[PDB]
């Protein structure tokens, strides 16, 4: 069976746990411990495929040991979450970015662009400054509510789209 290994990064708070838990079990998380990072598997049919997704949704500490660089570089690719009513969090984007193009030694390693939060009224982060920063890298832009669901299974499974493009070369 085919396995993805993807990796959910951005921002504290964003989002990323309530993603993954409403992928992996169509629930909405208000509290996620903060002190929780960990890989999560989900058996799922993408395009006809039956897949394994690995998701590890990420947290702790910053730091850059040689260890993490490793653990990072292990994934396939990447969705880069930020949420919608946090203009800083959009502004790191550049540097998760920029992190997996380190670890990756790459400047073409799958990504998605994630704005989550799109139930929330305050939008401080319009779309096309969203979809021009996504423009600019090559990658794609989903607006996601892990609240909702909107646009969640579309975010992970275009990842999986775009590792299979470079997967094929
Ligand atoms: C509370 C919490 O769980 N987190 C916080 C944000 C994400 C997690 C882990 N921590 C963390 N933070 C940052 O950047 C935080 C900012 C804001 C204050 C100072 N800095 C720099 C920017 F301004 C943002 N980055 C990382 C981080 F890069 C990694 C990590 C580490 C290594 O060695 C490789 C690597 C490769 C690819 C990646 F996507 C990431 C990531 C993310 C990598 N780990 C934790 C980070 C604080
Ligand atoms: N309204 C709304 N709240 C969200 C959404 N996603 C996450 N949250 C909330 O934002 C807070 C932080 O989410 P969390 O998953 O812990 O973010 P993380 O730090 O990136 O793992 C939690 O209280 C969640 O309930 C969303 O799409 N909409
Ligand atoms: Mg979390």
């Amino acid at each position: 069976m085919t396995e993805y290994k993807l990796v959910v990064v951005g921002a504290d708070g964003v989002g990323k746990s309530a993603l993954t838990i409403q992928l992996i079990q169509n629930h909405f998380v208000d509290e996620y411990d903060p002190t929780i990072e960990d890989s999560y598997r989900k058996q799922v049919v993408i395009d006809g495929e039956t897949c394994l997704l690995d998701i590890l949704d990420t947290a702790g500490q910053e730091e850059y040991s040689a260890m993490r660089d490793q653990y990072m570089r292990t994934g396939e690719g990447f969705l880069c979450v930020f949420a919608i009513n946090n203009t800083k969090s959009f502004e790191d984007i550049h540097h998760y970015r920029e992190q997996i193009k380190r670890v990756k030694d790459s400047e073409d390693v799958p990504m998605v662009l994630v704005g989550n939060k799109c139930d929330l009224p305050s939008r401080t982060v319009d779309t096309k400054q969203a979809q021009d920063l996504a423009r600019s890298y090559g990658i794609p832009f989903i607006e996601t509510s892990a609240k909702t669901r909107q646009g969640v299974d579309d975010a992970f499974y275009t990842l999986v789209r775009e590792i299979r493009k470079h997967k094929e070369k």
